[PDB]
Order: structure tokens, then C-alpha cells, then sequence
């Protein structure tokens, strides 16, 4: 298999993980020194968010310089470094490419709003990498994605006198992709950091390159097109190299985002659809959603693998569910309106669990037993709380809490000099969640979490294997089997805060041995009609081999 | 029913629970500040460790003054206030009388220890308080308790040219009962806070009272006659008032600390019998020993009532264990030799766990459905830890942890200067540990503990059932009914730390429906022969009732 697939990813950003010189910023030389602390944890593959010179507008994915480090995080040669050491630690890192837009202060939108022409009177070269429009009435059956900042998605530009077409903030103006040149641009930034040995891209926001009138602009066979000109690029010029795609779109929708075997796309996908259902499935005692959601995905091609993941350093996005699901989410998981930002809620994994850790437990076995490679947000591992006082998606992106001493060990600074404040509070602060404290917890979190991943390690069905839903009988239990190689994984999940009856339909099954995966426990041979009776206690996974 | 057999109780230490005064001593203003908290956590009865005068070298079971209270804790003024207080919210308050010994200095034996006649020539009526020997060859079939500082029981006095009889340290002389002026300076000494309100008491070392030539010097019928005495007077004097025995021996021999109908002595014993069987439990994740240990106990008086604990301020005691029970136990639970003392293992709840929250559950739910009132001790409902660093037991009896600030907020004094110094470990430490950010953690140990004793208190079978253990068909599961009124308990407790299938005998049943105490779940009818098949996941409890 190709090396992605039996992967672990795991979700930073460099300016609040380690800092290494004193500033309050997280850096290279910092991310360096606990390169060692992700090996152990078991991370595979480290996934960076943008690291780019940028006014920070968006925290990064406002680009003004593809080609560069922003100054906070070091130099172009701790960045070499860091993939040298990274490297050297059978780790792998792939950075991530904002394709659709770039920072207003980016060189080419300062030149292209100048306008059509130079002063001199000859063509203004830059004008359209933009996309501009004379009074900004096009592409009007448009969502806006950032509902509570950006009324429209057209800016008027003081200076060009003519609107921009944006959708992320009016201070990231979306690139012309019917612009061959624009194109080339980006082949080339790709081009300039997997030369630097990179291992590839998370590819942000691919469904919204191209834009046509009388359509919803998104998902477009155009923009298709142009990422499959990118994977054709690094097939060609940097094999085994790998392409990531955020594709937060229903399922039918996102599968195509892995193009065909003969027009390949993306080797990867994020899991946008089972993300929601997986907590809705929880407040709701009830998973048949989960089971409706997988199976509206589509088949993917030979190399595809999903990316399953629980959190991100985004809101919980409700984008891609119904309007009476968004609604039971909200009042679900976001009580306080604070909590709500832009059709999501912006909370970390264990606060919106109420920090049950029988509940974290559940979910992340799930993501880790389910079809795909999972990626882990940095700080969940050790359970980190969100600081719902900062704006926008800041809550969530607070320094890593490596140990009780000065702003968690992220920093020398003090804590009110840090780019974000590290958590204090009674629940969450870092004097009570911090790695150092659960390296010496016998049962600590961490140290569950690392065990669980060995586990997974050691049983190649949860990477490569088929996935087969199990009938259960039961709504708050939900059972599927992982089959792989000679291998025949039964997992079963109790997705109740009480004990609960099932069962499972195992007539495929009629002679085999269930035991269980740490320690063989041995339970009943299937038998007669393979209709298997269970009970489960709260909460409660079952991780079970099917001998023969 | 009496108040005593539906009660919780509650052991503290008022020299380590909350200094009011900032002079680094709990004392019983700072106490009643906290009465509140006991309340909501669902305590009825608070047993205090022994608040009067003493040099403090046995932590106050060596008394200098019966009807005083030690200068450290404040006065007869506070105590009376914080009984008053106690009342007002509805808890009871027993004492802890130290009746076998005294401190040597109190002043019986310092007048005693100057010998048998006055220097001013009239004899000294106090000399026969005590038990003295001209050389202490007698009782020599006796054992040593605190094995690993005393040589002897027995102990030369210089001034008094004799030798004194002594259980526990030399610096506490036993009381001689052979004396009535002894037994009725106890009936006083009881009497003085009987009259002050005070619900009852707990009785120190009731066993060791009359010694024999000839004998163990424990258990002797001379002793259980006094304690009959003490039983007559608490009946005739005080109606409805508690005494309560610790009495750590084999079986057949605890169970006569209760008397009988016709002559009571006990309304209530500690099971000393399986609090160690719990543990081995665990660790041989095979329950069988649990089962018979209860087996050996008869039928205990109307009156009386079990106490069930899973620790306090002594040591785990394995001094009424087999040879390979006590070296299983030492092998599982002191894997460091400084972890042993006195034929026992001094560490608290949770470090003997491993911090492990799952673990920590099991036991608690196991103690809260066995038959009796169970006692939690200060601390274990929050998971404190232990400072082996300290002498003899203390390292279980670290101030109280409220909150991260200065000492744990058990004292304005730093931690260096409290009585004992609260821990401050990276694990058990309180800026990690500590009863503020467990009432702000809407899952911690604390919310937990309150939430278990509310449903223990909703079903009364718990206090008040009788008991009838079940086969299970697999040693890991154990399982019993508890019956009262209409109602039958049915629970199914996991000590193994991975999947167990079990085959429950519920032939009695068949018919009736298992539903979940917590959230009326319904698990399958009861049907056949009665063998009900259960999976259960790592340490995992089931409160179910039984229908009609
Ligand atoms: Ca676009
Ligand atoms: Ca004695
Ligand atoms: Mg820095
Ligand atoms: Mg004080």
C-alpha cells in the first residue's frame, strides 16, 4: 500500500505549539526540539497549518508570500531543518496550499488593483489573477460562507473602483483560475516546497476555484479539472508525493474529489459527512445517521483513502447537514450563543463531550476502527478545553500545555504575552491538562491514547480493510467488521449513557470465535440462527477478532 | 429503621480538613465552613479522628485529656457551635473513643508511673490504672501489633522501676479493665459528650481491651462484657445514639462484636473481612474470594449494621489474610518494600489503582451496593494521593485539596508550614486534584461519587436488602441481588480489565425484565432456563432492577 494509508496524521500550527526563542510565537526551532514527543505519541504524518508571511487576517490562510516562512515562525532554514529532523524521524510532513485566494497585501493583488492598465498606459500584467466585476450583481445564488462577518462576496476596491470576488473575508480575494498564468503560479509554489523535500499538500478549500453564472459555484467539472492538472503534475514530477483535499460537501459530492482511475484527483479526502453524525449519533442515543451517512458514500478508487477526523482547528461545521439537524446540533452542543460561529460551533472535542472521558474514549475509537487514516488535532490527546472568550476560531487554537511551569511550558513569556493566551481556568489550564502530568499518570489520557494507536498498529484491518454494518437491533449500539488479509475485526459500540441490549446479526459468522483484541478474552462461539445476544455498559467498545 | 443503617459516613481529620486561622491546623471553624459541601455530596454522618488534648505522637489516638479539645483545633465553644451547625443541616456526628490506651502523658499515668504509694505515704489510687509488671515475662502468646517499631509489649518505666503493658506505641499505656474505676472513667468520659449531643462514637481497638494469661489476649469474653456495658448505658441513657466497633478479625470472631438480642454490644462493625478481597479481586480478576469471605460472616442482629470501606486512615491491613493472600497483595499493591508497614500497605485509594478512573468506579460501586452503610474517606471522592515521604501513616492523611491556590486552600500558610504538607505532585497534586475544578468538571470523580450516592439513595434495597450472590459462570463477573420491600436489585460488576462474557443463573426470574436503574432502559426478558447471557467491557457495573 502506498504510505498514506497506513498513516497517522496528526494537526498543528507552528505558532502555538512549541515556542523556541522567547517571543510568545510558536516556531520551527520549537516544533523541532518535540519532534521526539510525536514519534512516541505514534504520529505518522504531521500536517502544518499554513506557515506563509501573511498579516494573519485569517490566521494564515492569508497569504502574502508563497515562497517564504513568516518571520514569527524562523527562517527558510529552520524550516530545512525541521524537515531534516522530521525526516530523520520516520516522520513525514505535508504543508498546506491555500489554492483559492491569497492575502490583499499579497504582492500580485497590490499590483492587480491598480487596475486594467499601468499609469504608462500599457497592460497591467496582475489585474486578472483577480476576478473583478464592475458592480458586482454576477454569481448571485451564492452562499456566504463566513455569514457572520461578510454580508456579500463582492468588495468594492477604493482604488481599482470595481469589486473583487471573495469567499473567505474581503481581506482574501479569491484567484482567477480561467487565468492560465494563475494556474502556472500555483504549479509553481507546489513545486517550490516539494522540491525542499516536502511530502505533500492538504489542499485547502477545492471545491471553490472556478465560479460560473447559473450555478451554485462550487463542485464545478472546471475546478475539477485544474486539481486534476495538480495531481497529474506531482504523478509526474514528484511520485509518491501526497495530495489532501478539505472537501466539506455531501458525500455524493465529495467522492468525486478522488477523480477516476484512469483521471486521477485527490489520493485523499477528508470524512466532512461522518464528522456531525458522529456527535448528533451521540446526544441522540441513536446511530442509524452514521450508518446513512456511509452509506451514501460512493466507492473510491484504488489509491483513495479517507481521513477521518473528530476536531479541527475550524468551527464543527453544520454547513453539510439538514436544517433540523443544524438546529438539534445547536442545542445540543452550543447552550451559550458565544459558542456558535458561521453555521458551526466553535468547541474543542472535550468540552463538548462535558469532558466525560468515557465519551472521548468512545469517539476516538471509533475514528480510529473506521475505513481511512485518522488525523488527531494537537492538544485532544492529552484533552485540551477551548477559550471561548477569543474571536473568531481562536478559542480552539490555544498554545499545546506541555507542563505546569511558565504558560504551560509553551513559552518563557508570560502567559499575556503569548500570541494566544494559554488556558488558566480550573477545568482545562494547563495546571491541570499538560503532557508532563499524564507522561507520569499511569492511566492518563495520553497514555491511553498512544496505547489505543499501538493497538490499531498492530491490526493492518483498520487501515486497508472492507467495512460491513452489522443489523444490532439496537439503535445506540453500533457494530460493523473491519475484514482484511486473513483478518476479521468485530467492533461493536455503545453509543448510550446506560447499558444496552443487542443483537447482533452474525449468520455469516456461524462457527467463529469472537475474542477480544487486548488479551484473546474468549466469548461464546457464534452458533444456530448467528443471531449473538450482547450487552454493553455505557459507553463501552467492544475491539474483537473473529477467529476461524 | 435507626438513622445509622440508611446513613453515609464520612471519616475526616479536623487537623486536615480546613484551617480556619491561617496557623496551619485544620480546627472546627474552618470545618463547619465546609458542612455545606458534605451535604450536597450526600454524607449524613461525619466520624471525626480524635480531637482531644494529646502530644500528638500516635496522630491522637494517644489522649491526654478525655473531655477537652486539643488547643490546635480551637475550643469547647467551636465544637459545640460546629455540632449545632452539623444538626441544623440534618447530619449526625460521631466521635472516636480511645478506650484500650492513653497517652503517657496523661496525667492518670503520670501520676500512676510514680508508683504504688505517695513520698507524702498514702497510696496512689492511680497506680492500678494501669497494667504494670515487676519483670513482663507475662502474656507472651501475644503479637505485636505495630510490628515494625515495638519489640515488646511490654516496657520499663524508670520512675515507676516496673514494667507497662502496652498494644500499640510505649508511649500508650493500656487502660486496665480488670479496674472498675477504669470502666466507669470511660462511662464519665463517654458521658460528657453523649450529654454534649454528640451521636455516637466510634470505639478504638475494641478487641484488645482485658488481657488473660493463657490466651491470644484477644476476643476474651471479659472484653465483650464491657462492652455490653458500654452498650447498656448508651440504652438506658442515651435512646438512639450509635456505637460503632473497629474490630479488624477473622469472621466468627468480628461477628460477636455485635452481641446478641438478648445482650447487645455493637449496633455496628467494620467489615474488616472484605475490604482486602476487594482488592485481590482486581488484581486476580477473580472474584470468588469476595463470595466466600461473605460466606463466613453469620447472621448479624436485628439491630446491627455492617460498615463497608474501601480505605481510611490506617493502613490497607492485611493481618487477617492467609500467607499467600498477604504475598499476593504485596506483590500487586506495595511493589516498592517503603509501601509496607505494619502487616499493611499505606497508600491511598487511587495511587493503589493506578489513577485509574475505571478502577477507582468499580470499587466505589461495589462498596455502595454490598449490605451495609459504607464510609468514604476525606479526599477519595476528589482521588487524592500519598506522600510516602512522610512518617508512619501520615502520608494517607494530607491536608484536604478545595482548590489550586495557596496549600491546596486548606490553610493561608504556605505548605511548609501546615501540620502535614499537601501534596503538590505533577499526578495527585492540587493544582491538578482539587474540589473546585471537580464541582466546575461536569464529569469529574466528585460529580461522580455525588451522582452514585443519589441513586443508591433512591432504591433502598441497598441499605436494607438482604443479599444472594448468582453463578455468573465466568470468576471475573461477579454478581448478587439485593431484595427489600417489592423491590430486587440485580448487580453485575466486571473486575477484569478487558471483555468477559458471563451466564447468568436467573432461573428465580424468568419472566421478569433486567432494567437499568439509571435511565429505565430495558435489557431482554428473562426466559428458558434462566441462563442469561452477558458480555461486559473492562470494569464495567450494571444497577439493574428486576420487575414484577
Ligand atoms: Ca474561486
Ligand atoms: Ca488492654
Ligand atoms: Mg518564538
Ligand atoms: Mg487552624
Amino acid at each position: 500500500p502506498e504510505w498514506y494509508k497506513s498513516a497517522v496524521f496528526y494537526e498543528l500550527s507552528v505558532r502555538t505549539f512549541q515556542d523556541g526563542n522567547g517571543d510568545g510565537k510558536g516556531d520551527f526551532p520549537g516544533l523541532t526540539s518535540r519532534l521526539d514527543y510525536l514519534k512516541n505519541l505514534g504520529v505518522d504524518c504531521l500536517w502544518l497549518l499554513p506557515w506563509f508571511p501573511s498579516p494573519l487576517r485569517d490566521d494564515g490562510y492569508d497569504v502574502a508570500d508563497y515562497r517564504g516562512i513568516h518571520p514569527d515562525l524562523g527562517t527558510l532554514d529552520d524550516f530545512k531543518v525541521f524537515l531534516r529532523e522530521a525526516h530523520a524521524r520516520g516522520l513525514w510532513v505535508i504543508g498546506d496550499l491555500v489554492t483559492n485566494h491569497t492575502s490583499s497585501d499579497h504582492p500580485w493583488f497590490q499590483a492587480a488593483r491598480r487596475g486594467p492598465t499601468l499609469p504608462d498606459g500599457s497592460p497591467n500584467e496582475y489585474h486578472d489573477y483577480y476576478v473583478w466585476s464592475d458592480e458586482g450583481k454576477e454569481y448571485a445564488d451564492t452562499a456566504i460562507i463566513f455569514t457572520d462577518t461578510e454580508v456579500s462576496n463582492w468588495t468594492l476596491d477604493e482604488q481599482a473602483g470595481k469589486y473583487y470576488w471573495h469567499r473567505f473575508f474581503a481581506s482574501q480575494p479569491d484567484l482567477n483560475y480561467d487565468n492560465p498564468k494563475v494556474v502556472e503560479e500555483l504549479h509553481g509554489a507546489a513545486r517550490f516546497w516539494l522540491d525542499l523535500g516536502l511530502d505533500g499538500f492538504r489542499v485547502d478549500a477545492v471545491p471553490y476555484l472556478i465560479e460560473r453564472e447559473g450555478t451554485s459555484c462550487e463542485n464545478l467539472p472546471e475546478t475539477h479539472e485544474i486539481l486534476k492538472g495538480f495531481r497529474a503534475m506531482v504523478d509526474r514530477e514528484y511520485p509518491g508525493r501526497l495530495l489532501l483535499a478539505e472537501a466539506n460537501q455531501w458525500p455524493e459530492e465529495v467522492v468525486e474529489y478522488f477523480g477516476t482511475e484512469a483521471e486521477p484527483e485527490f489520493h485523499m479526502c477528508f470524512n466532512f459527512p461522518v464528522m456531525p453524525r458522529l456527535y448528533m449519533s451521540l446526544k441522540r442515543e441513536d446511530t442509524s445517521s452514521i450508518r446513512e451517512i456511509m452509506g451514501r458514500l460512493p466507492k473510491i478508487p484504488s489509491f483513495g483513502q479517507w481521513c477521518i477526523f473528530l476536531r479541527n482547528h475550524d468551527e464543527l461545521t453544520l454547513e453539510m447537514v439538514t436544517d433540523d439537524e443544524r438546529a438539534f446540533m445547536y442545542a445540543a452542543y452550543a447552550p451559550d450563543a458565544r459558542m456558535k460561529i458561521n453555521v458551526g460551533i466553535r468547541r474543542r472535542l472535550a468540552p463538548l463531550l462535558d469532558n466525560d472521558r468515557r465519551r472521548i474514549e468512545l469517539l476516538n475509537t471509533v475514528l480510529l476502527a473506521l475505513p481511512g487514516s485518522p488525523v488527531l488535532y494537537y492538544g485532544d490527546e492529552i484533552g485540551m478545553g477551548d477559550d471561548l472568550g477569543l474571536p473568531d476560531r481562536n478559542g480552539v487554537r490555544t498554545p499545546m500545555q506541555w507542563n505546569a511551569g511558565t504558560s504551560g511550558g509553551f513559552s518563557t513569556a508570560q502567559p499575556s504575552d503569548c500570541f494566544f493566551p494559554p488556558i488558566q481556568d480550573p477545568v482545562y489550564g494547563f495546571g491541570r491538562v499538560n503532557v508532563q502530568s499524564q507522561l507520569q499518570d499511569p492511566s492518563s489520557l495520553l497514555k491511553w491514547t498512544a496505547r489505543q494507536l499501538e493497538l490499531r498498529r498492530a491490526h493492518p484491518a483498520f487501515a486497508h480493510g472492507d467495512l460491513t454494518f452489522i443489523e444490532t437491533g439496537n439503535p445506540a449500539i453500533l457494530a460493523f467488521t473491519r475484514q482484511y488479509d486473513g483478518e476479521t475485526l468485530l467492533i461493536v459500540s455503545n453509543f448510550a449513557g446506560n447499558a444496552q441490549a443487542g443483537l447482533l446479526d452474525l449468520a455469516p459468522f456461524v462457527g467463529r470465535a469472537p475474542v477480544t483484541l487486548s488479551g484473546a478474552s474468549p466469548l461464546p462461539v457464534v452458533t444456530g440462527n448467528g443471531q449473538y445476544p450482547v450487552v454493553m455498559g455505557k459507553y463501552d467498545y467492544y475491539w474483537l477478532r473473529l477467529n476461524s
